[PDB]
Parts: structure tokens; sequence; C-alpha cells
């Protein structure tokens, strides 16, 4: 920080007297059951070299956890959300860049532990018949623990260029009625993948033995809410003060199939199935600075 | 946040030199047994592109966990509020648009814990019969640990639209006489789904076997206090600038019943039986920033 | 909060350039030893739409941990507070209404977490009758572990509507030295309720086995302090700018037994047995802010 | 902190009273994949005896987790980032210096823990056949447990001088499928270095059976962004008040096999294979308060 | 602090109203690698009964964790930083004084645990010979914790006076490939010190088995960054209005060496056999508050 | 707090409106080898009863743990600080009071656990020679086990009068390489106090056999840091302005013993050994409003 470095806290920051030009921009696209909302800032600090833009897209796309097909009451199939995905992307012909970005990556952790015990004991025994006996043990051990956290789903910052970045929640596992967890690579033998099947054994049909919604990450049904930000810098010596991005908002769905192999369910996951792309175009006006659709 | 890309907190932020106007909406419901209030916020920030209402919905829908029913003494019933929602809606007619919401979903997580543990131990045996023995094992031991919260009731934010949004606080498991945690789809064998009965055995009439609402969740009993956001944008030159907006406050009971099998007590419960709404329309002036009902 | 949905922080709340009128109403109420404490605020804000006064409730109700009873060293009864109540309420014809309160309920939390171990073993055994012996062990074990927070008492905000709020702290549950918890209910075949038990089997007077108030959880005897925050909400244009408006303190006595079975003790408590109510009424004056008893 | 020296906080800090001049300058290597962005501020306070330049080298260096040689199914490589490092450099011919840098190397500690335990038994024996016996044992045992955090990547602060700063992130452990950790140094006689080994004998090319990225570290394929400081001061009366410095952005790749052995996957990896420097020098004006390149 | 006292916050602080002057003195010292800034803040409080000089030693210590010696493919040695040193010093004729200075040393704590448990158990025991057996045992356990946090190094304030100040960064222990950890006088009778051994019997040369200096702290490679502060006071009607101070960086270099014995490696550790001073004198100016070297 | 009386944050605090006086008196006990500083800090605020004085007492008092005597080869003795204390005296005749005074006493705390367990099991046994058995355990175990913090010093206020004040830091307990902890009464029958006892039975001069200072606590050889605060009030119409302090800084010194008993080493500690005292006057002139020595 500023104070780490012997400077009064603030001090390098952007914004100061400066009146600020923000916008709403909302879009509901029904097709894709996303609600998409860019929220933009425009600051012209004079002290500061480029005009910015800070772009903080928003809203919400749904999970649409579905029970999509039915083969009869011996085949089901449902679809559920492995990947969300927010992309911006400038055209290569622009001459404004992105600059930074927020959150970024962070490097996980792990908790390690080691021990070692090491015992001694002595026994005596005897009995009615006058007999005495003995023992004396000795023993060593040598444990190993280790210990992280699991987060349901991962946000994670994808390769930004200076015309295009882009960030991907992705489906990390999750604990079926308290048992696994389980990812999409589970597997057992006999049972095949178990991430969303309600009961290994049930004599009602295969629409009705996939998972609770409630009972399953609420990112899978309702949906998962965006809050990323963009930050995106122009020259004030630029000829053309327009500029052109797309903001794609994506569900990736993956295909969870259940079937009665007569004695139990066996459950099958096939990855990336189907991609849900909304795309859309806004314009930057550097001079008048407002953002429109 | 602002100070992650190097500007100066609060700069990105709506609202400052604005006269902002206030208002408060009470009604309580008496059939329904909710109280409500909406608390509204408008802010016409000259900077921003938008005129911008904020709606606080607040209030009490009590939880109305109650023996409804009473079948001689083998047999009873109890209403118990299994899911608390809040909606807002504006008719598909209207310009205005739903543009954020607070609180949005969260990412669950949980704590993992893999242990691998290896010893050995050597045993000196003899006794009064100059007797002597010996024994000398090795062992390995592989444990895995899962650990996460379970809240009582979850809070969701359902799907939004531009012109829909709402929340559902529902109930997720609880702990019954430190035992459990049950569910709404608990099963013994023997005693059924035991979520709210006070014994199993125990020899009383049916109407005294459910638990102590004391003893419970306080939301079941005395209800739960929404305290959600939304936040509605308008164009300052849109035709109409008199805005419709319905809300509702619901509460979704389910049935459970005891009834006695000669030897124990056997629980039932039957999802979603009753739904008490309370649907109210508002009316919202952009022009006077005013809000009535 | 504000920052979440892109506001300047505070600027949707209320009380911004108002002279606010605050005042002090104390009162002693002697015979059900309850020191009463009204503490109000009168918030006129111009850019709000309705008057608001805030009414906060404090002053302690005393414990009043009391052996009343004294039958001779065989039997004896104590008096314990098993709930403290606080109510507000405005008679029917009132058009000003109840708005907010403070504190609500909260939804209860717990940590779960399974555990999956198994291992292997195997041991040599020989001795000096040169005899060989062996042995491969194989083992598995499933754990579960609760873990959960249970506060002496509960502060329960009891269902609200437009005219009256109130709140009760009731008797959860108890360690009595060391051991239990224990509660209204806990019963034990051999000594029955254990719950303000001093001794099981000790030879003193009943009256002295009760346990000591300075061992137990201090609100039993000393007191609760309550501190409640009421929001009451007026019209600009209503005719009668004059409100009434009733307090009342209760605190609601159980009736813990203890007897000799000759051998040992055994605890018996009836529940709610008394009730002491300290109500009074208040005048609230809207357009002199000012309130009086 | 001033605090504990007796002195108001922030009194010996620099930055106040002074025209802060800032500016960002963006690149984007498509060759290396590294989006570099340098965030710099001139602080010209005159009550501090020099001009300060603070440079914060942000941006994001692609991780590149890429499988690059497929020869059969029986081998394959992976490439992958053991290292991410910025460095800046002046020109030994400067006279500029390098005064200050964050971060810094910390402390790093260990959990230490001794237990001290011992018990007795005793064991009374008998049969049918009126026999009887006995047992009274003894034990003692001494457990220690060590407790310590380990980071996917360390943050080094390489040996600074006036005129060289670096920081360099490296690859330190991580966990593959609840397993491990392992890292570039690990061996296991049947199977080697198992860091990104899917199946330990999984019939599918060598291609397929690496790690998933999604279940790696995200900077290993998602890349890491730097976010480093270092504040260069500069004489007012120097002679030449333009100063020349090279900022060095670099991934160091390391080598990982997968062979099949007939039987199992034995996994190798061969240490900085590969490295991917992107150079860059940016000229400071310190009389115009601006950097360019 | 000030509030505990009835004192309003920061009123008893040093330095409001006051100009104060700063400055960066920064030197490399190359024989000795150490990057030396001294960052020092005049301040002249009128209301403050003396003039104050904050003198900040900071800067980075390079580790130089280096194998200086190799007698041959069986001997070899590795020097290691054991201390780093910062110090001050105002010759004895000098009036300013050394009146405060920060880090000081803090009072260590340890967590402590004791267990006392005891059961029963009783085992029924039969065959098909009709035959029947019995088990009735007890036991009591006495268990001691004792938990503690070990820091790698260990900052120490060195008994000051009024005209020397120092800290010593000082190794603690460290642990090595998980097990450990390991100090300066570690001694194992087959293996001699195991501090920075990397194999106990492997195949290379000597000056191929020291620890990786990545899988050791950083501080004894890349080193160590200091960060105290002292203050200094002087009277204003002291005639010498000029002070020389003399501050000295210093490393303590350790001789780890190893030496094959042809049947396994055997570690030695020979403490403080080298010491890097680097001095410098510094003129302290009162009159113009400045200060230069 | 403030607040929690409904009052205003920092409404009935001193120092408002006040131009505060304060200073620094620095003194240097060579021969007790205690660095003392004063800071002082005169309030003079018109709205407050009393003018008042804040006399901070900091500096370093020298831990000086030391062999004082090499008694041969066998024989020694080792000087370390069992107590650093700093006292406040106003002379009897004073009408100046001691007020307040920081830091004060604090009640410790413990948490405490009560665990019960039982279990149930049963074993069928077999064989080749068609033989059965048969066992059935059961078993019971109550656990009790206590935890606590215990410093290596603990600092206590010493009962204050109107005249003086006193702070005492004394030493508690101390882990002995990784073992104990050991206090000034331990004693084991085979080897006395084993306090600073480096080895139990090693063959070198009995000085060379005290626990490295760099491994016992920092506060033993480098010092003791105080940092007490005593705030005195005096009345604006004493008869004389004028006051005289002493303040004292002392160490007490116990004696710990070695000598080998030619089969191992056998430690001893005698209390409060010596004490060294350093004691200084100085005169207050509330008039004026500075402090000298």
């Amino acid at each position: 920080a500023d104070s780490d470095i012997n400077i009064k806290t603030g001090t390098t920051d952007i914004g100061s007297n400066t009146t600020v030009k923000t916008g709403d921009l909302v879009t509901y696209d029904k097709e894709n059951g996303m609600h998409k909302k860019v929220f933009y800032s425009f600051i012209d600090d004079k002290n500061h070299n480029k005009k910015l833009l800070v772009i903080r897209t928003k809203g919400t796309i749904a999970g649409q956890y579905r029970v999509y097909s039915e083969e009869g009451a011996n085949k089901s199939g449902l679809a559920w959300p492995s990947a969300f995905k927010v992309q911006l992307q400038l055209p290569d012909n622009e001459v404004a860049q992105i600059s930074d970005y927020y959150p970024r990556n962070s490097i996980d952790t792990k908790e390690y532990m080691s021990t070692l015990t090491y015992g001694f004991n002595g026994n005596v025994t005897g009995d009615d018949t006058g007999k005495i006996g003995g023992l004396i043990g000795a023993n060593v051990s040598i444990g190993h623990t280790l210990k992280y956290v699991q987060p349901d789903f991962k946000t994670i910052l994808e390769s930004p260029t200076d015309k295009k970045v882009g960030w991907k929640v992705i489906f990390n596992n999750m604990v079926n009625q308290n048992w696994g967890p389980y990812d999409r690579d589970s597997w057992n033998p006999v049972y095949g993948n178990q991430l969303f099947m309600k009961t290994r054994n049930g004599s009602m049909k295969a629409a009705d033995n996939f998972l609770d919604p409630n009972k399953a990450s609420s990112l899978l049904s309702s949906g998962f809410s965006p809050d990323f930000a963009t930050v995106i810098t122009m020259d004030r010596k630029a000829s053309k003060q327009q500029t052109n991005i797309d903001v794609i908002y994506e569900r990736v769905r993956d295909d969870y199939q259940l079937h009665w192999t007569s004695t139990n369910w066996k459950g099958t996951n096939t990855k990336d199935k189907w991609t849900d792309r909304s795309s859309e175009r806004y314009k930057i006006d550097w001079e008048k600075e407002e953002m429109t659709n």
C-alpha cells in the first residue's frame, strides 16, 4: 500500500476534482435467460495521461437446471450450468485499450500438519490358578494431514490482452445429500456419476430421481450474478473518439443422464453439451462521455 | 474495489450532490399476518444517465406454526412455514427497468481434510512358567473429512428479468433436540419424518407431541423480516413518467402430521400444502418523486 | 448495502439536515421491580414523506430468582424468570403505524461434518517354542458430527402488526455445575429435573439445595436490560397529531420444586406459573414533538 | 507506526499539498502472451529532498499450461509455468535510484505442539467354570505436532540494489485430486513425479492423462497478475533529468512428461526448460513529469 | 490509549501545525550486498520541549545462501545468514539523544491444556460349546498439551542507551522438507546437523546435496528488508546544532558443511563464522533540518 | 462506551479546544543499564475542573541475563531478571493527586469442555475346526479438558494510592527447548529446577550448560520497554503550583545455579537475589507547563 512506501494514503489514486459521468444500460435476453446490466463510469482526470472508462458488468445469468429430456420411465436427462462467462472485446482496429480489471486470479493455500507419536505400556496378568503374566509394548506413528477449502464454483480471470478480457465461473464440486463431494468426472462402476442422483434405487420414474434444486448450489438453478470491473484507457490525442465494444454473457451447460439398470440407478455426465451465448454491442463516445447500445 | 483499480474510493458511486426524497409505506394484512413496509428513495443524479428509485421491502411475515388439526389423540396436524417469498414486478407495458438488486446468490464452500497415518508396534510377552513370546505389527490409515455450514433457512435470489425480481427464504434443515438435522425429506423406516416430533414413544395426545416452537427456528413461529433492495431505472425522456409496480409477500406452509402406530409415533410431511399471498400495487411518480398505494 | 448497488454510502438514510428532539422518561415500578426507561427521538426530515418517532425501551427488569416456599426440610419451591417481555401498542383508532423495529429474528446455523476412515494392519507372532502366528485386519468407520451454539436465553421479535410490536427473551437452557445443559423440559426418572439442583443426595433443608444464583445465568437474579428500537410513522396531513401508546414490561416466572424421596432429591418445574405486568401509557405530541406520561 | 512513537499519525508521510501527475502505459506482447501495464505517479513534494516516481507493474502473464508433445499414446509432454517474474532496471549510468519497493519478504511461522499423556487400567475376568483373573496396566506417550501454511506459489522480492529490483512468483507445491501435495522434485519409485497425472494406470493416449487445468492452480493456465510497487528517487540538481528504465516480464516453463511403463504411468519433470521474456524500455522525464515508451 | 484515560484521542500526540521536512538517502554497498536506505523526518513542534528527528532504516540485506567451498566430491560448505543487524550510534560527546525506537520486544505466549478422562467397559463372551465369559474394566487418563508459534526468524530490540540502538533479526529454526524443525544446534548421531541437507545418503557430490533455497526461508537467499524507526531529540539551545550518526548494516553468516562418510551424509554447523559489516556516517543539521552523507 | 448510553461518541472526553504542551526528558543510567524516557503532556481544558498532567514512562530496562560465576566446571551461577518495575511517587506534602493510570489488571479466563461418550460393539468369531465365538461389549467415558493462555511475563498494576502508582512485569513460566513450561518453583527430584538447563547430563563447564538466551524470552536478555500512563491532576487554586515527583525503574534478579552430581546436572533457583533501583526526581511547573529533571 501507499503507507508501506511512506506515502500519504491516496496520493497516487485517480479521480480527485473530476466530475464523473456514470450510466446504466439494462437489457434482458428472454431466449438466453440473462438479465444484463452494464454500469459505466467516465473519469477524465486532467492530471492523468489518458481518459478512463470503468465498465461494470452485472445483472444475473439464470442457472436453468432442467429435466429437458425423458425417454420413458427409465431414462431422463438433466441440463445444468457448468460454467458462467462474461467477456468484453474491443475490435482490433480500436485505439482504446483494456488497462485493468478486477477480480484477478488468487494463489490458493493449503494447511499442512505432521505428527510423530510414540508410547510404551506395561501389563501384569494373573488368575485364580496362581498364574502370573506380563507385557511390555512399544510403538511409533507418523500422521500427515492436509487441509484446504473447496468453493462450489471457482471464479477465474481469463488471460487478457489489450483488446480482450473475460471471466469464467466454473463448477468445482458439490455435496449431494452430505456424501461426496462429486464433480463432472466422478465415477462409480455401479452408480456411475452421482452428482444429481436423488436415490440409488427407487420405484419412481427417471424424471423424479434428480436432486432437488433447493438442495443443490443456488447457482445451478436461480443463477449467478456477475460483478466484474474492466478499465479501458483512451488517448486524448486520438483521431477517433468513438469506440465499439462487444460484451458477451454466456452459459455452458452439461448433460446429466439417469437410467435404470434394473437393479439400481446409473448416472452419466456429458461435458459442455450446450452453449447459450448472449452477445451485444455498445458505442463509447469519449467526447460526450456516454455509452449506448 | 475502486482502490484495486487505482481509483479514489467512491469515485464511481452514484448520488453525490443530489437531494434525495424518501418515504415509508406501511400496510398490515390481518388475514395473511403480514406487516409490510416499503422504504423508497428517489435519486436523480444529473451526472448519471438515468433516474433511479431504490425500493427496500422490509417488515415481517408471521411464521404461524400451528397444530391446526386434532384427530382424537392418534393423529394431529401441524401447519408450518417452509418458505417466505417477496417478489416485485413491473407490468410488461412499463418503460422502467429493474437494474440491480441485493442480496444475490452466494457461492458456498466446504473444508476438506485428508489424513494418512501409519505406525508400528512391538510386544514382549512371558509368564511364570518361564514362557516367552513376541509381537510385531504394522498399520495404515486413510481418513477423509468434509466440513460445511448449514443454515436453517436459505436466502435465494430468484432469476431476475428487467421487469421482475424476487427472493425466497426457504427451509433447509434443523436440529431437533440435539439430533438430526432433519429436513422436509427425512424418512425413518419406523419413525418416518421426525422434523417436529417431541417424543418417539412418549404416551400423549397427538396434538402434544409437536416440538415447542421455542425450541425450533424462531422463523417458524414469530416470522421472518425481509430486508431486500431493488433498484429501478427510468429514462428522463420516456413518454409516461408514472409507473405501476406490484409487490407480493408470500408464505408457503407445509403439512406435518403425527400418527400413532401402537408401538411408536410416525411422522409424515406433505410439501407446499398451503400458500398465503398478499399482493399490492403502488404508483411511482418520477416527476414528483413520490410513491403511493 | 448502498455500496453494493453502486450508490454513495448513506445517500439513502433519513435524518439529514434535521433538528432532532430527544427525551428520557424514567419510571420505577416497585411492586414488579422493573426500572423502565423510554428514550424517544422525533425526526421531521422534510425530504421524507412522514414524521418519525424512534422509541427505545431500556432500563432493567429484575430477575427475582427466589426460594419462596419452605415446607420443612422435605420440600421447597423456587420462583425463577423464564421469560422477559417488552411490548409497544397503539390503540386501534390511532393513524400512526409501527414502521420498523430492531432487533429482528435471525436465521440460526450449525456445523456439519462427515468422516470416512479405513485402515489395514498385519501382525506377526512367535515364541520360544518356535511357534509362528499371523493376523491381517481391515476396518472402516463413518462418523458424523454436529456443532452449534446455544445461548442461555433467546431474544425473539414477536410477530408485529402496524399497531403493536414486542420482544421476548426466553430461557433456552443452561449448564449446572459443568453438566447438562438443562432446560424447562429436562427429565430424569430418578431425579426428575436437575435444572437448579445443587446436589443429588445432600442432606440439608430443601431450601439450601437450590443452585447458587452466582453460579447460574445472571439474568435469573440481577435481571435483564432491554434495548429495543421501534420506529413509528405519522402522516403530516393527519387530523389528530396526538397519539396514545402503551408500553408493557413483563416477567413470566416458573415454579421449580425440590423434594426428598428419602434417598435422593427430586426436581419439578411448573411452567409459566406467574406473570408480572407493568403497563404504562404515554402521550405523543407530534406538533410540539414531545412525549409525556 | 507513528502512533507507537507518540507522533500524530501520517505526520512523516510524503505526498501532502502536491499536485500528483499520473498515467498508464499499456502493451500487449502477442508472442509472449503478456498483458503489461505500468501505472506511474510523479510526486514532487517541495518539503522532501528528492522528486519521487512510484511505478506499479500490473497486467497479467498468461499461464499457458499446454500439452506440447504428443508422441503417441505411450508418451506426451506438458508445458507449465514454474515461475513468473517482473524486474525493473536502471542502466548503471543513471543517477536516479531505487529507494523502496513493495511487497517484501515476510518471516514465515509454524505452529508447534507437544502432548504428554499417561493412564492406567484394571480388568477383572472369569467364567462359568468359576475361574477368575486380573489385569493392571499403565502407559505413557509423547506426541509432537507441527502445523504450517503452504501457498501454491511464493512471492519473493529478489535482492535489490539501487539500480535493479525484481520479484519472482514461484511454484511451491500443489494438491492433485485430494492427495499430495506434489512438487517439481516429487518421486515415487513406481510412478515418478505425479504432479500432473490424472490416472495412475488409465488406458488413454498419454496426452489425455494430464490434470485438468480447472482442477489445477488457476495461475498455471489463466495466468498471474503482478501488482508490484517500486519507488525511484531523483535529485532536483541532477545533470540529466531524463531517465531510462528497462522493465522485464517473464515466464519460466517446466517440461512435464507422462510415459507408459507397460503396467502404469510414470511422470517426469524437467526444470526450467523454457524462458519467455518480454523486455521494454521506458523513458522518464523528471521535468515534464511524464513517462513514455 | 488516550480514550482509556478519558482524553480525546490524539490530544497527546506530537506533530500538529508543523511543517515537516523529510528526505531519502540511498546507498548500495556492492562488496557487502546491501541496499541501504534512510528515510528521515524533522519535526519542530513549537509546543514540544524538543526538536525531533525520526530516522527510518529500510532497504534489504541480501541473504547470500552460497556454497563457497568444495573439497572434492565428498566435502562442501554452504554459507548462510543466521543474523541480520541494524544499528544507530551517536558519538558520546554529542548532545542529541535516542528517545524512542520501534519495534520493541514482545512478551511471548503459549497455550496450555489439561485433560482428565476415565471410563468403564463390560464384555460378555460365549461360544457354541455353551461357554460363558465376562469382563469388567476401568481406566483413567491424564494428558497435557502445550501449543505455541515458532517464527523462522526473531526480531529483537537490543538493549538501547541514549546514544545507541540496534535490532537483530536472528534465525530460530526451520522446517526441512516437512521434518524438524532443525536449528543451529540440531544434532543427530548418524547425520549430524540436517538443517540444509538435501538427501541423507544420495549419490551426488557434496555441492549438490544442499537444500534448494527455493525450499528454504526466503530471507536466507533473497534477504531481509529492515523497517525500524529511531527517534532522536535535540535541545534548541544546545551550542552545537550538528550531529554525526553512524548507521551499521550487518550480516552474520554461519558455515554449514556436508561430508560423505561413505555410508551416509553428515552435516555440520559452525556458528558466527563470518560477519559482513557496512557502516556509514551522516551529518544531521538541526538548524537547516537536513541530513546528508 | 458513550454510544451505549446514547451519547455522541467523545462528548465526555477532555482535550477539546486546548493547546497541549508536551516534552521528552531522556536519562541513561549506565550502572543499572536502564534507558529511561518520560513523555509528558499538560492539558489545561478550561471546561474541566482541574489541570492535567499525563506522564508516560517509556524506555528500556536491560535484561542482563548472564553467567555471573563459574565456580569450577561443575558449579556456575546465572543472574536473570525475574521482575521489571516502574513506580511514580508524589511526596506526601503534595496537593496534586494521581487520578488515573493505564494499563490496569484484567480478569483472566479459561475454556472448559465436558465430553460424554459411550458405545456398543459385537464380534463374531470362528475357525476351520468349525468353532464359533461371540463378544458383546459396551463402554462409557467422561472426559474434562481445561485450556488457557499463559504469557511468559505478566504485567500488573500494583495497588495505587493518590500519591503513588506502579507496575510490575513479572516472570510467569517458560518453555525450555519444546518442553515444560518451567517457572521459579519448578522442581524435579532428579534434576532440580530445569528452567535454564541446556543439557540434563552433558560433559561441559557448567557455564556452557545454560539455555542460549537466543532461545529464551527476549525480555530476559535484551530487556523490557515500559509504556505506562499516569494521569496527575491539580487544583487551579492550589497554593504552590510546583510539584516534585519521583520515578523509579527496577530490575529484580534471581540466581539460577547448576551443579553436576556426576550422573546429571542439577538446577536450583533462589528468588529475588538482587534488586537494581534507578530513581529520579522531576519538577512539575503547572504555571509554565513544563517538566524538568
